C-alpha cells in the first residue's frame, strides 16, 4: 500500500492569499503533506467587483471538472465571499467538497492569515467527512456552511461567522470535529441548474432607513428588473415611500423579497407586513445579498410569488 | 425634608409599549415610585416611517422644554430607534438625560418587554449619574450610547447592542453601575444647531453586493442629493459601477461617505480606497444609517470633504 | 375528524415560572390552545441545590412514563439547567421530546419571561419535528441542544446560548424553523442506562488560576472520588501543583478529565498536555460542569482512560 | 529637530511570541520604525504556572524603572494574562503605559499571530493617548482594559475580549482610535501599595455545580486561607453544602467573595443571597480569577467585609 494523498484543485479568482497560483505549494510547503495540489487562475478580480459571469464560470468549471479531482478550494476576496459561497451552494452538482477561502491581511503583512487559512481549506477539502455538507467557507480554524456564513467585522481575521446557526466544525492540528450540517437543501438536492445559462435574472437591492427615497427602487423598476430585494428595517419593514413603490412593482410583474438590514435573525411571515396581500416573499435568515442569490435562481424557474416563498422556505 | 421624586417627561412617537400616554403610569404603577411622569404624544407613526420632520420636532421640543423637567424618556419604534438616537445625540443642547426606549414584543403579548424597559428608561432618566453621557437608549437592562447602539437581531428582546464599544452600564434593582461614557463629542459640544431648520440636506444610501447596478446611485445624483452614503462591501469597498458613479458625483458637488454593510468595525482610511484622491469621506464605525445622520448635519455646516472627514473623526 | 391536541406533561423541579403546577394552564391560558397539559411536582428545590438524586428521579420518571404522554416540559432553575439538560440528554430512552425551561425574572416581576418561555417550551414539545433531536432547552424564542447549551450571562433573559455550535431552531408565532440537529449520540443511542442506579460515581471539579492551591484536588482524592474534572486555564492547562496532584491521582485509579474555565472552545488533544503519557482525558467542547456529567456516566461503564476518551469523543 | 522615537521596554515572562528577548527587534524589524526597544527576561515560565511572586516582581520592576523608559510591553502566556493584567492594573503607580501581549499560535507556526500583536502592543505603549487608561492588553488589533479583559475561547486568535464593557480602541495602520476608558479606579488612584510585600494574602477559588462537594472549601479553611472566592452558579448562588461551609468560614474570620462561573454579567447584591446577613461580598463583573486578585489586595488593607465590598464597588 503506497500511502497516497488526495488530489485537490485550487481555483483562484483574484490575487494570492499566501506569499503565482502554481507557486502556492512553495508559499505553503505543508500543503504537499496533505494533498496533491493543482492551481488554475479562473479570473483575477477584487471581490468587490464580483459578478454573475464569474459565478456561472465557477459553477460550470466545478460541475465539468468534478471527475478529475478529489475536491476544490476556491481563493476569493472576503468582501463578497458570502455571496459566491451561497450561489455555489445552490448550483454545484459535484458531490465532492468545494471550500472557499480568503485572507483578511495582505500575504506580505506581519502575521498574514492567508497561509494557515489555505492549509485548513485544503484539510477541509481533503476530509472525506466534509462531503455532503454543501459548499463551505473555511476561515479562522472554522468550517462554515455557505448559506449562513457572513462577514461580521470590517477588518478582523475572525470576521467570518454563521451568525444564526453556528459553524459546522472546528479545525485543530489538521483534523475537524464536525457536530452540525445544514438542513436546508443544497448542491445536488436543488432544482437550480445553470449549466446552459450565460445570464441571470436582474435582481437589485434597496436600503431602508428614516426618510428613505423611493428613487433607487423606481430606477430598478424603470430598468425592467426581474426582482428587488428590500434591506428592510427591523423584521423586514419598509419606509412608506419604498413600500408604495415595491407594492406597485409586485402587482405589475416584479418579484419582491423583504430581507433586513439587521445582521442576524429571520425576516418572518406574520409580522407587520401581510405578504399574501402584497404578493411579497419573506427572506427568512437570508440577509439582503444572500436573498438576492436565491431570488435570481428562483427566477430561473418561476415568476410566481407563492412558488418563490416555497423556494425561500426550502433552500 | 419632603423626600421628593424627579420630574420625568415621556415624549411618545408611536403606539404604547406598555398596556393612552397619560395612562402610562397605570400601565406601569412602579413608575410613581421613582418619578413624577408627564406624557405627551408628539407624533403617532410606526418607526419604519421615521423622517427628518419628526427629528426636527423632537430636537426643538427637548431644547425648548429643557428647563421644565428633570429628564426625558422618548417611546419609539425599534426599527429606526438607532437613527433617531444618534440625531438627538448630535442636536440636543439640553444638559438633562434624554433616554429612548422601545419594545420588541407587543404590549398585549405574553411576557411583553415594554413595561420593564419603560421602568428602566425612567430609572435611567432620573439618575443624576446619567447626565453628561449624551443621548441614551435603554433596552434589556442595559444603558447604551446613542452613537454605537444598533439593532442586531430582527426579533430578540436583547437585540440592542453597542457592537463596537460596549454598553455604558447595566441596570439591576433600579440602580445603574456606569463603567463607560462616549469619548466622541455629543449634545452641547457639537456645532450642529437645528433650532432654525425646517429641512435637512438630502442624503441617501446605496447598497454594494456582487453585480450591483449603478442605477440607484444615478437616481440620487439626478435628484440633486446633497450626499450619498455607500453601504460598502468589507472595509467600505464599492462595486466598480457604483464606484464610477460616486467618483463622478464626488468631483461634481455631491458629498460621498463610504460606510459598510458589514455590521461591526470601522470603514477606515488607508485601505483599498484612496479617499484623498476621490474626495471621499470614511465613516469609521458609523454604519450606513448612522453615517447618513452625521453627513446630513455635516452638510448644514460645510460642503468641503476634508472638513466633513474632520467632522466624521470627532462626532 | 375531531381536531385533537397533543398531551404534554409538565414536570416541575422548583417554584413556578408563570403566575400551583396544576394551575399553570390558568397562569398561561394560551397553553390550552396548543396542548392538553398535565402538571406534576417531582421535587421543589432551587437549582443551585440540584443533585444526583433528582437527576436519577427525572430520568426514571420520563423513561417509565414515556407511553403515557406525547412529550415532556421540565420547569427548572436556570443556574444548573445546563447540567440537568445534558444528564437527561445522555440517559433518557423515551423517543418523545423532552424540553427544559426556566425564567430569568421572577413570575411576579414586570415583564416576567416565564409565561412566554413556557408557551414556547410546550410548542417545542408538541412539534413532531422536535423528535430525534435529543433533550432540548427552550429559552428566549430559541431551541437549544442539551449538550452545547450554557448560561452565558448572570441576569440577561437571553443568557442561554449554544456557544460552540449554535441553536437548532428559532420560534416565531408558535412554529419552529429547525436548521440543525446535534451530531453527537444522545438518548436511545447512548449505552448509559441508569434505570437500576440509586447513586452515581463521585466526580468533583477543581479550578485553575495563578498560584492555585493543590488542596481542593487532594481533598477529593483523600475522599476516594472516582473522577476529577479540571477547570483548566486556556486549552485545559493546569497550575503546576494541581497538575502534580492530578498526575498522581490518574496513575492511582482516579479518572481525570481536563476541561477549561474558558467559556467557549474545545480542550483539545495534542496541545501542551501529553494526555496519553498522564492517563488524562481531554473534554473537547464540554465545559467543566458538562464534562463532570459525562465522566460520571462514563464511570458507570468503565474506569479505563482510553475508553473514557472514546466516550468523550462520541457523546 | 531630530525626529526621535519613544523608548519602549519589553519585559518577558516566558518563551518568545515572535521568531532571544534582545533579538525581538530582528524577529519584528518594523519595531525599529516606531520605538527604541530594550528587552529583559524577568522570568521564563508558562503562564499556567503564574504566581504571586512574579506579580510582585513585575509591579516592583515597573514601579522602580518608570523614569528610565517611555512605556512598557510585557510578553506573557495567554492562559493567565487576564489575572496578571488586573493585578498590575491595581498595583502599578508608574503613569506611563503598561501593555501586555501574547500569542495564541506558536512563533514557528503558519500565520503566527505573535509578530503583529507585538507590533501593535508597541504602537499602543508608544501612543501618548494610551496614558491614564490603566494597564492594557493588546491582542488581535484591539486595545483592552486590564479589568474587563478575558480569554473567551480556548484556541481562537481573537479570544481576548472585554466581555461586559467593550474594548477601549481599535488599531489600524499603527494608529488607535480610542472611544472609551475604564471608570473604575486604577494604577495611581488605588491604595494598593505592594512595594514592601514579599507575599500576598492566601485566596483560593471553589467551583459550584450540581452535587458540589464541600471538601475543597473545607481544605482552604483548614489551611487558614485569608479569603475564598466562590465560582457560583448563576447570579453567584452556591450549592447548599458549599454555602454552609462558606457561611461558617465568613463568621469565623475568612473573607468570602461570591463570583460566578457564568462568563459575563455581574454577581449582584440584592438577589437570592442576603450578603449583609452572611458577611459575604458580591464580586460584580469580576469573574472568579479576577475577584481573587482584588480580594488578595483588599486583604493587604482590611479584613472587614463591609470595607471589602466598598473596595469591590470602586476598583
Amino acid at each position: 500500500h503506497h500511502h497516497h494523498l488526495p488530489n485537490i484543485t485550487i481555483l483562484a479568482t483574484g490575487g494570492t492569499i499566501a506569499g503565482g497560483v502554481e507557486n502556492l505549494v512553495n508559499a505553503v510547503p505543508q500543503l504537499k503533506d496533505i494533498a496533491n495540489v493543482k492551481g488554475e487562475q479562473v479570473v483575477n478580480i477584487g471581490s468587490q467587483d464580483m459578478n454573475d459571469n464569474v459565478w456561472l464560470t465557477l459553477a460550470k468549471k466545478i460541475n465539468t471538472d468534478c471527475d478529475k479531482t478529489d475536491g476544490f478550494v476556491i481563493t476569493h476576496g472576503t468582501d463578497t465571499m458570502e455571496e459566491t459561497a451561497y450561489f455555489l451552494d445552490l448550483t454545484v452538482k459535484c458531490d465532492k467538497p468545494v471550500v472557499m477561502v480568503g485572507a483578511m491581511r495582505p500575504s506580505t503583512s506581519m502575521s498574514a492569515d492567508g497561509p494557515f487559512n489555505l492549509y485548513n481549506a485544503v484539510v477541509t477539502a481533503a476530509d472525506k467527512a466534509s462531503a455532503n455538507r454543501g459548499v463551505l467557507v473555511v476561515m479562522n480554524d472554522t468550517v462554515l456552511d455557505g448559506r449562513d456564513v457572513t462577514k461580521t467585522n470590517t477588518t478582523d481575521v475572525a470576521t467570518f461567522k454563521s451568525v444564526n446557526y453556528g459553524p459546522l466544525g472546528y479545525i485543530h492540528n489538521g483534523k475537524i470535529d464536525y457536530q452540525r450540517t445544514p438542513a436546508r437543501k443544497h448542491t445536488s438536492d436543488t432544482p437550480f441548474d445553470v449549466s446552459k445559462l450565460n445570464e441571470l435574472p436582474k435582481v437589485g437591492i434597496v436600503y431602508n432607513y428614516a426618510n428613505a427615497s423611493d428613487l433607487p427602487a423606481k430606477a430598478l423598476v424603470d430598468a425592467g428588473y426581474d426582482g428587488i430585494v428590500s434591506a428592510g428595517v427591523g423584521n423586514g419593514n419598509l419606509y412608506k415611500s419604498v413600500f408604495d413603490t415595491l407594492a406597485t412593482a409586485a402587482k405589475t410583474g416584479t418579484a419582491v423579497v423583504r430581507s433586513s438590514r439587521v445582521p442576524t435573525g429571520a425576516t418572518t411571515q406574520d409580522a407587520e407586513v401581510d405578504d399574501a396581500k402584497y404578493g411579497f416573499v419573506a427572506s427568512g435568515t437570508l440577509n439582503p445579498q444572500k436573498a438576492r442569490v436565491l431570488l435570481q435562481l428562483a427566477l430561473t424557474q418561476t415568476k410566481d410569488p407563492q412558488q418563490i416563498q416555497q423556494i425561500f422556505n426550502q433552500y
